[PDB]
């Protein structure tokens, strides 16, 4: 699916929507 808030990521396993990747998934503001 996709990685959740504070899931590992990396270039195959993205973050859900609204997030982005800094080796965990992290909120981004925009
Ligand atoms: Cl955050
Ligand atoms: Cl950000």
């Amino acid at each position: 699916y996709c990685q959740k808030w504070m899931w590992t990521c990396d270039s195959e396993r993205k973050c859900c929507e609204g997030m982005v990747c800094r080796l965990w998934c992290k909120k981004k503001l925009w």
